[PDB]
């Protein structure tokens, strides 16, 4: 990657984001995980007094070109403002002369929420769940408040640390900024539409907002109070939207409480306009979540 290419103005703008090996070390041999868009390692940060952080390293190996390096560096400028206790918070990007850009983030303990739940030597109870899904509202709330469109909510890309916080994330694709690029880059590389949680007009449209972001937040919903169950696994991904335009939606979980599998079909209104915001949410279950006793 030639890093004398780029726009001198923003190389200004992303150095307050840029870490490097005068803090970090890469353990390039401990792999956290493998994806579609490169690897995760275990890394640690010292800080000036010597302690040491654990972070996961995310490497964007598909990030090569100028254009797409460009769009990296605004996007981790995007992330490096968040500060939410249900937001991964983004600790520096690394730009390299030689190697892919890498991604430094907080190192989560307890691993990916739907990975948790799914497991069958986990306990969690139907109020665990519930709280787990009033974390995320509260992280998706700051997001919108941003102007932040996440476009893949799912349980498989929040995670949990030390102390089961829950911490909204994105270990997929490196973040584009339009969606008209979105849709280009996964046709490109391969990578999958996240087709199940995705709102009937971004089905249709091709287009993502936060009242779509509402409609994936239902999905999760539902992967919570299901333990982790797939959505619809038996409707192909090409006929879902036939499947939503005849009224129907995921069906209420066995130990999903009624006033909760409501606000799950508010979620996936077939009008984006009516759907409830992240603050009515937030602000609903947490009423629901105040009459569980545990
Ligand atoms: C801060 C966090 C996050 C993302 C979304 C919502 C809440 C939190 N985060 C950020 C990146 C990331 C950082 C910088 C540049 C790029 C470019 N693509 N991704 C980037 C990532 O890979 N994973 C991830 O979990």
């Amino acid at each position: 990657i030639d890093l004398s290419a780029l726009n001198p103005e923003l190389v200004q703008a992303v150095q307050h984001v840029v870490i490097g090996p005068s803090s970090l070390i890469v353990h390039f041999n401990e792999v956290i995980g493998r994806g579609h868009f490169g690897c995760v390692y275990h890394g640690t940060l010292l800080d000036n007094d010597g302690k040491k952080i654990h972070c996961a390293v995310k490497s964007l190996n598909r990030i090569t070109d100028i254009g797409e390096v460009s769009q990296f560096l605004t996007e981790g400028i995007i992330m490096k403002d968040f500060s939410h206790p249900n937001v991964l918070s983004l600790l520096g990007i690394c730009l390299r002369s030689e190697g892919s850009p890498l991604v430094v983030l907080p190192y989560m303990k307890h691993g990916d929420l739907r990975n948790f739940i799914r497991n069958e030597t986990h306990n969690p109870t139907v109020k665990d769940l519930i709280g787990f899904g009033l974390q995320v509202a509260k992280g998706m709330k700051y997001l919108a408040s941003k102007k932040f469109v996440h476009r893949d909510l799912a349980a498989r890309n929040c995670m949990l640390d030390e102390k089961f916080t829950v911490k909204v994330a994105d270990f997929g694709l490196a973040r584009v900024m339009y969606d008209k690029e979105y849709y280009s880059v996964h046709n490109k590389t391969g990578a999958k539409l996240p087709v199940k949680w995705m709102a009937l007009e971004s089905l249709q449209t091709q287009k993502f907002t936060t009242k779509s972001d509402v409609w994936s937040f239902g999905v999760l919903l539902w992967e919570l109070m299901t333990r982790g169950a797939p959505p619809y696994p038996d409707v192909n991904t090409f006929d879902i939207t036939v499947y939503l335009l005849q009224g129907r939606r995921l069906l209420q979980p066995e130990y999903c409480p009624d006033p909760l599998y409501e606000v799950m079909l508010k979620c996936w209104h077939p009008k984006a306009e009516m759907r409830p915001s992240f603050s009515e949410l937030v602000s609903r279950i947490s009423a629901i979540f105040s009459t569980f006793i545990g």
